C-alpha cells in the first residue's frame, strides 16, 4: 500500500523506464528492439506500440501508457511511439513541479488549459489536402513508410480505385495489406485468396471466370441422424441427396467455372467439380469473403439457394475477368472483377521476420495515407510541437497563480519528442532544440525543421517531411490523458 | 533486458558460434558433420540449412540466421552455406565498423548501397542458356551435386523430357527425385509406387496395362449407421450392394489389369481382383496420385464414378506400356504412360543414413540446374564474389560521407566465401585472396579463381565450375537483409 | 582448458569490457567511477590505476591488462587511462588483422617495428625544458593536476626548493603530498609530524628550537628479566638507572626544546620532560624521520647515545627556526629547518573522500611535473599520438608482406585515445578525429589539437596542453608490452 509522494514516485519512474526503452526507436534514425517470449519466440521492431506491447510489463504505470499506446494505434495506426514518449516528458515535468511544492490541483489546470489550446491550434493550423494525388498525401505516406517511396506510391495508387471507401470513418487502409513470405511487394488490382484451391495441378490460369460463392459448404441439405430410423426422414435424405446432384447440374449449365466456399465440400460434388471443369476453394476468410464478394459482384450463397431455378440462380453469381493460382506462393489471385474495384496491397519479402516488420510498416502507411487524406498535414520533425511549445509557454500568466507551473511543464514537455530525435541522429540534441527555435521565431516559419542526415536546417513542408495532422492530434491528446490520469494518483494497492 | 553496445555483442557473438560451425562445410573441400536426436537418431551431412536446422539454436539471432537459411532454400535449394557464411561476415564487419565509431544508420545505409549495386551486377552479368541441353547446364548440376557426373547426367536427361515443366515457377525439379536403400542409381522413364501391391506372389511384370486410379476406396456406396434401422435404408443398402458387384463386372469387361486407390479396399473386391488377376496398391501418397494420374492419362475416380456407362468409364482410364513390381525393393515401377512423359530419379545407397545424404546432395543438383535454366550462370568457387567485392569498393569513393565504413564492410565481407573455401581446401587464404585479386584485374578477366585441387588459378567458367545466377542472388539478397537487419538492433529482451 | 580461436575471443573480449569501464574517465571531460568492497567500504575516483585495481577483475587477461597499469604508475605515475585504452585498441585490432588470416607472427612483428619506431619518434620528438620555471612545466603540471592551478604552482614551487633530489630516479616527487582532512591546501616550507604530541595544552608555537632525534624510544639500558635475579644484575639495573637520569640533565643542559622519536618514552622521562618545558612526540614514521632528519640538520641517535659527553653530544642536534602544533588538525609542522631545505604540499579538504581523491591528483600532478623536468615535453590532447600514427602507417610497405596488417593495426591503435576524448566531450569522435588529421597534414604543424570545451582546432603547445614525454614513452611501451604479450596467447588452463 504505498503512499504519498512515494506512490508519485514509484509511477514516475516506472514510467520512465519504459519510455527510455522506445525512445532508441523514434524518428529516422531510430534503432530496433528484439523481444522474445518467455518460453522461446521472437519479433524485430521499430514500432512503438509493438514494443511496447510485447514487453509483459508489470508496473500498473507501464501497463497503462502501454494502454495508451494501443489506443492510439487504433485510432490512426502512426504516432505510437511520439505519444509514449511525450506522455513520459509530461509526467516527469509534472513531477518535478510538484515535489518544489505546486499543487497537484493546478499542474493540471495548466496542462488542462494547455493541452486545449494546443489542440487547438493543431486543428487550426492543420493544411488540407485536395486531390488523393496530392504529392503531401505521397509524402505523408512515404514518412510513414520510413522512407519506403515503392510502397507510398502503392498506397497512394490503391486509395485511388477506393476514395469511396475513405469516406467512410470505419474504413482502415491498412486492411488492403496482404503479407506474403517469398512473394514480391506489388499493387494487385483484384483481391487474393491466400489458400490452395481444393485440387492443384500446378500453378493456373483462368479466363472469363463466372464465379459462385458460398457462406456455407456444398453439401446436400441434411436429416438429423436420429430421423434416419424414420423411412421418411431416409426417403427424405434420398430426396434430397436426388435434388442436390440436381443442382451440381445447374451449377455446370450456368458456365460456372469457379466456386468459393466459407465451409467445406461433399465428395459428389468434389467429384463433380473435377470431371467438370470447375475450380474450387474452401475455407476462405470472412474478410475474403466480403472482398471477393464487393469485387465480383456476386450474392453470398447457402446450400439451399442451389434450388433456385436457373434463371435465378444466374442472377447470384459473379464476374472475374482473370484467375490465377500462383503454385510457387499457394494463393489465388482474382482480377477484373465486375463489381467495385479494389486494390490488395503485397508485401513481400524473404523471411518472415522481415516481411513482418515490413508489414507492420506498411500499415503505418497506409493509415498514416488515410489519415492525411481525412485531416490534412502538418509539419514533421517535430517542429510544430515547438511552435506548439512557444505558443503553449504563450499561456503561461494568461491566468495568473501557480496554474503557471502546470502550463510551463506541458510546454516544456512538447520540446522532447525533436531533441530525442536530434539525440537518436547523433547531434547535441539540446543544442539543435534551441536554435532551431530561435531560428523559428527570427524568420517565423513555424515550419522550420531539421534534416537529420545532412544535419541542416530546412523547410520542412519544402522538403516533403509531413505528418498526418489527426496523428499529432491523437497523440498529444492521448499523451495528456495518460500523463494528466497518473498525476492525479496518490495511492497504490 | 541486455541494451547498448552489449546487445550488439551478444547478438554477433551469437552468430560467429553459429557461422564458424558450418563453415567447415563450405566448398569441394569442405567436411561433413555429425548430429543427434534428443532421444536417440543420427544424421551426417554437408548441407548447410540442414546442419543449421537440426542445431540446438537457442539464441534469438542464430535462430534468426536459421530461418534465412530456411529462406534461401525455399527459394532456389542450394546455397545456403554460402549464404550462412556471407550473413555473419557482413555482421561482424558492420559491428567493427560501428566500434570505431561509425553512425548504424550510415553503415547500413552504405550495406544497402552495396546490397543493391551487387544485386545490379549480379543479374547484369548472368551468362544466358539456350538448351535444356547446353554443356553449362550439366555444368550447374554437377557443381551443386558436388562432383558427381552420374547424378547430372541422368537430371539432364530427365528434365529434357519435361521442358514444359520447368516453365512453371512453382514445379521443384527436386520432386522428382526419390530414396530407396539397396537401390542402385539410376534414370527410371516412369513413375513409381513406392509400395507393394495388396496381393504379391513375387516379383511381376505386365504390359499393356489399361489402369484405373481412385481417389476414394473400392467400397460401395455406403448407408449411414443409424438408417440401417430403417427398412428403406437397409433396402438401398442392399440396392447398391448388387450395384456395386455389377460395376465391378464393368471392371473385368473394360479390361482393366492394375487398380491404385488412395484409400482402402473391401473383401468383396478384393477377392474379385484375386481371381480376375488385377493388381491393386491401396493407400498411395498424394504425390503419386498426381504424378500416376497425369503420366498415364488416367482421370481420377470416386467409387460412384463406377455407376456410369461402361462405355463412359472407359475414358477415365489410362494406360501404361508396361508395369512392374519388384520384390526386393519393394516398390512398383510404372513406364511408358499414355499422358505426359515424366521421370524419376531414383538414388540408391546401402544405409539409411548415406541415402539420406545423397538424396540431398541429388535435390540440391536438381534445384541448381533448374535454378541454372532458369536465371544463367556466373563464374563459381566464389571467384564472383571477388568481382563484386571489388565492385562495391568502388563507390565508397562515388559517395562521399560515412556510409562509405558501411560500403566498405559490404565490400570486405564478400570476401569471405573464398578465403573460407581455399583455408578448407588447406591453402593459405589470405594470400590466394591477394594473389587472386590481383590477377583478377591484370588479366581483367573476372572469373580468375583458384582450382582448389590443383592449386592453380584457372578460369572458372571454361573451367566448367558454375553456379546458377538466381543462387547468388538470392544468397546475397538474403544475407544482406538479415544481416542488415540485426545490426539495426539495439536492445534485446 | 579454452583452445584456437575461442582462447583468443575470450581474451579479446575480457580486456574489451575492461577498458570500456575506465574509457568514460580518459580526459578533461572525463567522469568518475564508484567502487564497493565485497563487504562494505568505498572510493570514488578518475584515476585510472585505481579504477583498474579495486574491481576485483577476475578474468587473467583483466588482471594482465591491470598489472600493466599498475606497472605504467610505477614508472611514472599519469597516463595509466591512456595505457588502457591504447593496449585495449592494440589489442583488438590485432585480433581483427588476425581473423582475416594474417599469421600471428607478422602481426607481432610489424606491431613490434611500429612500436620501435613509435618510441623513437617520441624521443626524438621530446622538446626539453631549461628552467623549472619555464611555464611548460607548469603547464604540464597543471594539466596532469586536471585543471588545478594552485596545485601547480605549489609544485612548482617546491620542486624549485628541491632540484637536486630531482636528479635522483629514485626520488618521488609525489612523496611530498601530505593529505589531511579539514586542512586547507598550502604549502609548507617545512615537514610536518602528522601525530599529537605526548603532552598538549592547545596549540602551541617553539621558536629557536633545539632538537633530539632518536630511532629508538627513551627508556634506560635494559636488563634482561633473568638477568635480574643476579645481584650484579641488579646493580647493573640500578647503575644504569642513575647514569640515565644524569643523560636527561644533558639533555636539559644543552637547551633541548624538543624530541621526536620512532618508538616510546620512559615514565621518568616524561616526567622530566613535562618539568623541564620539553615537547615531545613519540611513534614517528620512518618516512617523518628521515625528513626531518634531513630539514633539521639532526644525526640519529639511540638511548645509548645519551652517554657520550655533552660536548660531543650538541653535534646530534639539530635546529628549527620555529615548530608549530596545530591542535585542530593534530600535527605539528617544523620550519625554518638548519639542515636542507625542503617542502610538503599539503593536500585539504572537508571529507575522506574528497581529500582522497585530491591527493590522488596531487600526486598525479607532482609526477608528471618531475617526468617533464626530467624528460621534456611533448603536445597533448592525443594529437602527437595522432603523428606517430600517421608516422607509423607510413612504415606500412617499408617492409613488404603481411607485416604490414600488423603496422596498420598499431597505427590504427593510436588513433583510439583521441577518439575516445572526443566522444567524452560530446563531440562526433570520427568526424573531430579525421578532421584533425587533415588539417595536421595541411598545416605541417603535428602540435594542432583540439580544445576539448570550446570545440575549436588550436595549437597545444601554445595553449599550455602538454604531455610529459616519459608519460607517452611509457605508456606506448607498456600498452605495447602487455598487448603483444596477449596476442601470442593461443590456450587457457
Ligand atoms: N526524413 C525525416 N525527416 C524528419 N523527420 C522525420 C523523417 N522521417 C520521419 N520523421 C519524423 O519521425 C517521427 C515518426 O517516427 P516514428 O518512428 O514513426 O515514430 P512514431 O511514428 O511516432 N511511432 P510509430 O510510427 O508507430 O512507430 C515523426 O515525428 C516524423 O516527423
Ligand atoms: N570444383 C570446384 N571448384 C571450385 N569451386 C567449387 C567447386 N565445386 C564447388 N565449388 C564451390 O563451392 C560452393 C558450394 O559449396 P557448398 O558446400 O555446396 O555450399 P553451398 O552450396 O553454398 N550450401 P549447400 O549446397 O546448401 O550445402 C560454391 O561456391 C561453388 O562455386
Ligand atoms: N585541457 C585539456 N585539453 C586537452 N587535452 C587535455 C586537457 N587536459 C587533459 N588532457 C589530456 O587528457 C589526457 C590525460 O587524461 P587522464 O584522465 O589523466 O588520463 P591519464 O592521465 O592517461 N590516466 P590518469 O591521469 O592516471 O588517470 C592526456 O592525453 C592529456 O593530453
Ligand atoms: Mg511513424
Ligand atoms: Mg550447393
Ligand atoms: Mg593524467
Amino acid at each position: 500500500i504505498e503512499e504519498r509522494y512515494q506512490a508519485l514516485f514509484s509511477n514516475a519512474a516506472a514510467v520512465k523506464a519504459l519510455t527510455q526503452v522506445v525512445a532508441n526507436s523514434l524518428g529516422p534514425k531510430g534503432l530496433d528492439a528484439m523481444l522474445v517470449d518467455r518460453f522461446g519466440e521472437v519479433v524485430v521492431t521499430n514500432d512503438g506500440v509493438t514494443i511496447l506491447t510485447l514487453m509483459d510489463a508489470q508496473h500498473p504505470a507501464a501497463r497503462m501508457v502501454v494502454n495508451m499506446a494501443r489506443a492510439q494505434e487504433r485510432e490512426v495506426g502512426d504516432g505510437t511511439t511520439t505519444a509514449a514518449v511525450l506522455a513520459g516528458a509530461l509526467v516527469s515535468e509534472g513531477v518535478n513541479q510538484i515535489l518544489k511544492g505546486v499543487p497537484v490541483s493546478k499542474v493540471l489546470a495548466g496542462m488542462n488549459r494547455a493541452l486545449n489550446h494546443a489542440l487547438f491550434l493543431i486543428r487550426k493550423n492543420a493544411i488540407k489536402v485536395g486531390s488523393i494525388t496530392d504529392d503531401r498525401l505521397l509524402a505523408a505516406a512515404k514518412i510513414a513508410g520510413r522512407g519506403d517511396e515503392r510502397v507510398a506510391a502503392i498506397l497512394r495508387d490503391a486509395a485511388a480505385m477506393l476514395e469511396d471507401k475513405l469516406q467512410d470513418p470505419g474504413f482502415k487502409l491498412a486492411d488492403l495489406v496482404l503479407a506474403k513470405v517469398g512473394a514480391d511487394t506489388t499493387l494487385i488490382p483484384g483481391v487474393v485468396i491466400n489458400k490452395s484451391p481444393l485440387w492443384e495441378e500446378g500453378s493456373q490460369k483462368l479466363q472469363e471466370v463466372r464465379l459462385l460463392v458460398l457462406d456455407d459448404g456444398l453439401y446436400p441439405e441434411e436429416v438429423e441422424e436420429e430421423a434416419l430410423a424414420s423411412e421418411a426422414g431416409f426417403e427424405q435424405y434420398l430426396k434430397n441427396q436426388k435434388i442436390f446432384q440436381e443442382n451440381l447440374k445447374k451449377l455446370k449449365e450456368l458456365g460456372v467455372k469457379l466456386i468459393l466456399l466459407t465451409r467445406g465440400i461433399s465428395d459428389i460434388a468434389e467429384e463433380f467439380c473435377y470431371e467438370n471443369e470447375i475450380m474450387v476453394i474452401t475455407r476462405i476468410t470472412q474478410k475474403e469473403l466480403k472482398r471477393v464478394l464487393e469485387f465480383t459482384g456476386a450474392r453470398a450463397a447457402k446450400r439451399t439457394s442451389l434450388n433456385k431455378p436457373v434463371e435465378e440462380l444466374q442472377k447470384m453469381l459473379g464476374y472475374a475477368r482473370t484467375c490465377f493460382y500462383d503454385s510457387r506462393l499457394d494463393f489465388t489471385i482474382i482480377e477484373g472483377g465486375a463489381g467495385k474495384a479494389t486494390a490488395t496491397v503485397l508485401i513481400g519479402a524473404a523471411t518472415d521476420e522481415v516481411v513482418d516488420e515490413q508489414e507492420r510498416i506498411a500499415k503505418d502507411a497506409a493509415g498514416s495515407f488515410a489519415a492525411a487524406y481525412r485531416s490534412g498535414v502538418l509539419p514533421g520533425g517535430g517542429a510544430f510541437f515547438l511552435y506548439l511549445s512557444r505558443e503553449v509557454e504563450s499561456l503561461k500568466n494568461r491566468l495568473p497563480g501557480m496554474e503557471s507551473y502546470g502550463v510551463m511543464a506541458f510546454s516544456e514537455a512538447l520540446k522532447v519528442p525533436f531533441r530525442v530525435m536530434a539525440e537518436n541522429a547523433g547531434f547535441n540534441g539540446l543544442e539543435k532544440l534551441g536554435d532551431l527555435m530561435t531560428l523559428q521565431v527570427q524568420k517565423n516559419n513555424y515550419a522550420l525543421g531539421l534534416d537529420f542526415e545532412t544535419g541542416e536546417f530546412i523547410d520542412m513542408i519544402a522538403g516533403g517531411v509531413v505528418d498526418p495532422a489527426e496523428v499529432v492530434y491523437q497523440a498529444v491528446k492521448n499523451a495528456s490523458e495518460v500523463a494528466i490520469s497518473l498525476l492525479k494518483i496518490n495511492t497504490i494497492i
